[PDB]
């Protein structure tokens, strides 16, 4: 009975939601350094939402922090929902992934790692960022299968100190700006019929984990060790 | 409050189990032409049961017959669970790909739909049948995202008469003898978040989709038409 409350504790996420030095399959996915740091400015004030594959009745949380770092934009936020976190955990217990476990060092959590295999990536919802122009322009970032945006692999784990020192690339300052950052309930309303349904869509989205693998090695979560599943 | 009820009819699934032209990847996936023959016969008595990739606690329907034809070994059954349809029928509202319709001149189906994408593999439960020796050795039949047996693609549709007709290789003696064979309730023990589980395994499968493509193309659903989300 308490097991089950713990696992049903908040968890964090922390990803790149782009890395500057990718050059995107379709134009409109152009997101400059310059654009970045205008639009962060033009905006933070409320918490951008944190939702299931962009949809707004999936909202399972809100983003903590938003920084424009060497090497992309970074992210930083949080699963608050109880629902949510419910439905996740009752489904943890039903995969042969997630029994599998994590690699050696790290234990179990099995709300952590069911979130990792399937929301494995992160993708920003953001205003059209179209040549010859650069408020809120960020809207929401969205947990999915992949993302549309190379370098965006989604690091999951029970504490924001200890998934932002997953990626090489953070350095103390870039660190200290997220962590300053972080320093009417429950948001959901879906259900695991709404998620089941969405399991299907990831499915068929081509090199999904050919893509995912190419993430890893870019931001550099494989030269460290999540829970990541991909 | 029909509609549902509409969609919530039973689903017919046709496949082969295994292609006698086939090398296997593992050698425990041996399933000659000649043994095949030999425990058909042996065996059709009670029929086997369908379960969603081999939990015996996912059984979804039964199996209303079997075929060694000469290119391998059809099967046919029916998904009849209740409690399972309303789950993949509440599901498929919930599904983009689902939301996109079928090919041209076919129907949406949306439960048919969400169970060509999902469960677009067929897999079998068999004896050990291993070099030396070759009552029933046929377990029961899978429905899962991919097969490890290739040529194992999964056509569904709502009349048995049509998906058998989706596969170019059955002759009308072919279909003849699968026919003749059709011719305690609901089984499921799950529910949605056992299924929102099992998603997330079939979701780290490598090389899927081009091993379901290869399904497709070897059977021949390729050049014909059905529900075929792959
Ligand atoms: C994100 O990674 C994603 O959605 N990935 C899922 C995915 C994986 C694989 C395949 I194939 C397809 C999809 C991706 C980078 N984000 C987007 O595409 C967002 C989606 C939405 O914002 N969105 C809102 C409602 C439904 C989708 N796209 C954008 O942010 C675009 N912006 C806009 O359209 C303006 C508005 C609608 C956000 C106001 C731009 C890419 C043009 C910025
Ligand atoms: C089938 O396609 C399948 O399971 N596909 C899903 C899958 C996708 C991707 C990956 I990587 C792995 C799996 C496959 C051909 N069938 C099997 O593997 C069956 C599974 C079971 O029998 N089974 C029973 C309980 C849980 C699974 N395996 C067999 O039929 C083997 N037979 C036996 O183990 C003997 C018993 C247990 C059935 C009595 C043989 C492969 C040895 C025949």
């Amino acid at each position: 009975d308490e097991q089950q409350s713990q696992a049903v504790a908040p968890v964090y996420v922390g990803g790149f939601l782009a890395r500057y030095d990718q050059s995107p399959d379709e134009a409109e996915l152009l997101l400059p350094r310059d654009v970045v740091e205008h639009w962060l400015h033009a905006q933070l004030s409320v918490a951008l939402p944190l939702n299931i594959n962009h949809d707004d009745t999936a909202v399972v949380g809100h983003v903590a922090a938003m920084q424009s770092v060497r090497d992309g934009l970074f992210c930083l936020g949080c699963v608050t929902s109880p629902r949510f976190l419910e439905i996740v955990r009752r489904a943890s217990e039903k995969s042969e992934l997630v029994s599998r476990g994590p690699v050696s060092p790290l234990q179990p959590d099995k709300v952590v790692e069911f979130l990792s295999g399937s929301y494995a990536g992160l993708s920003l919802s953001s205003r059209r960022c179209d040549d010859v122009e650069q408020t809120t322009p960020f809207k929401h970032v969205a947990l999915c299968s992949v993302g549309r945006r190379r370098g965006t692999l989604a690091v999951y784990g029970r504490d924001p100190e200890w998934v932002m020192q997953r990626f090489p690339d953070l350095t103390a300052a870039d660190r200290d700006g997220l962590r300053a950052q972080w320093q009417s309930g429950d948001p959901f309303r879906s259900d695991s019929y709404g998620l089941l349904g969405n399991s299907v869509d990831a499915m068929y989205i081509r090199e999904r984990l050919p893509k995912l693998r190419y993430d890893k090695q870019l931001v550099g979560v494989t030269e460290r060790e999540s829970y990541v599943k991909a």
